[PDB]
């Protein structure tokens, strides 16, 4: 059994393990860190079973759950928030928080979303580049999420310049221990403290619809408050500014695309659509534990035992998507859905907002900078390591 995570055959690609396993071995067994098995499903139809079987749980405090490091071991510990629980709990919570993620929430949501998108567009251009390439991460990618997550939680405008950064520091690859740890205490230290001043006085925001409607009848208590909203902030943050890179990297990977969303911006949709399923920046959340004996293919997964299943691998199923490592904004789609944000009951809690961000970034930035070009050889991008998920660290550019 190899060891698990595989490490991606390159910068933008995806392992090269899981083609070979798809046609030879679908469900198949790795080896984790800490020399356990888990079961490895490969293909759409298994993945889209995982992910949505009552036989399957979630709760880490099970014997057998894959965890695929030393630290996603330790907090495993910790209270459980909606992203660990099965139902009825699960849903119990979550909807606690759904309504701002709705169609619909997010619908009337555009016109914000645009408004953060232009102003830091604008603010990138009359910060210029005249001296020189500025980092789209630093000056873009990152602080498009980061100002619309923190702005809903209910962070005030004058704080999310100095939040940004702190989140980043979290993931950031550079960060040591200790600065990661000190910068996630900070991030906890600031939400308990809005909770405080929200339960006093509830303002139009997610941690106010906690507090008044959870915490204050006695749902939850305040700590839960604080984990609910961190939970929402650092669950897609990191992977929304590594999609914004991968998107601009793409799109400079294949000229005539970037043509053609230049001349119809409407095209913006279903270029996100065909981002989200060729690069699957979030291929490791869709882990369970058998709480039975439970068949996959030609294999029985025996009650305890792990299972991860790749919507990475699923996304560049042949069976379901016709030439599924030709990226084609174009892309005649099959009934079968991407997978980009998971499936089943657990499917990304923001999907619809991480599009509408997304769509409107990309039907926005070449209007904006139409001659924006990446500052350094496309093969030489630095892109996150390759035993993690996909994305970009920084991105130089000119404009
Ligand atoms: C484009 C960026 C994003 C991608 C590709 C993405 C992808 C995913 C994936 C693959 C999962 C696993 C779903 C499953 O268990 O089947 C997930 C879960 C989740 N995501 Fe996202 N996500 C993104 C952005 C966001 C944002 C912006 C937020 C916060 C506002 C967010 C909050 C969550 C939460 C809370 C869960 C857990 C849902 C649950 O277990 O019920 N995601 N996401």
């Amino acid at each position: 059994a190899p060891s698990f995570p595989f490490s991606r055959a390159s910068g933008p690609e995806p392992p090269a393990e899981f083609a070979k396993l798809r046609a030879t071995n679908p469900v198949s067994q790795v080896k984790l860190f800490d020399g356990s098995l888990a079961w490895l499903v490969t293909k759409h139809k298994d993945v889209c079973f995982v992910a949505t079987s009552e036989k399957l749980s979630k709760v880490r405090t099970r014997q057998g759950f894959p965890e695929l490091s030393a630290s996603g071991k330790q907090a495993a510990k910790a209270k459980p928030t909606f992203v660990d629980m099965d139902p009825p709990e699960h849903m119990h919570q979550r909807s606690m928080v759904e309504p701002t993620f709705t169609p619909e929430a997010v619908k009337n949501l555009q016109p914000y979303i645009q408004r953060t998108v232009d102003d830091l567009l604008e603010q990138m251009k009359q910060k210029g580049c005249a001296n020189g390439p500025v980092d789209l991460v630093k000056e873009f990618a990152l602080p498009v999420p980061s100002y619309i997550i923190y702005t809903l939680l209910g962070v005030p405008f004058n704080d999310l310049e100095y939040l940004t950064q702190q989140n980043a520091i979290r993931t950031n690859g550079s960060s040591t221990a200790r600065e990661a740890s000190a910068a996630n205490q900070e991030l906890l230290d600031y939400l308990a403290i809005l909770v405080e001043q929200r339960l006093v006085e509830p303002k139009d925001d997610i941690i106010s619809k906690l507090c008044t409607e959870q915490v204050k009848p006695g749902n939850i208590d305040k700590s839960d408050a604080v984990q609910i909203a961190f939970l929402l902030l650092v669950a897609g943050n990191a992977t929304m500014v590594n999609m914004i890179a991968l998107g601009v990297a793409t799109l400079a990977q294949h000229p005539d695309q970037l043509a053609q969303l230049k001349a119809n911006p409407s095209l913006a949709p279903q270029f996100v659509e065909e981002l989200c399923r060729y690069h699957t920046a979030s291929a490791l959340a869709i882990k369970r534990t058998a709480k039975e004996d439970v068949m996959i293919g030609d294999k029985l997964v025996r009650a305890n035992e792990g299972i991860i299943a790749s919507n990475q691998s699923a996304n560049r199923d042949e069976e379901v998507f016709e030439n599924p490592d030709e990226f084609n904004m174009n892309r005649k789609w099959p009934p079968q859905d991407p997978l980009g944000f998971g499936f089943g009951d657990h499917r990304c809690i923001a999907e619809h907002l991480a599009k509408a961000e997304l769509t409107t970034v990309f039907s926005t930035l070449y209007q904006k900078f139409p001659d924006l070009k990446v500052a350094v050889p496309l093969g030489k991008i630095n892109y996150t390591p390759l035993n993690r998920d996909v994305g970009i660290v920084d991105l130089p550019v000119i404009f």
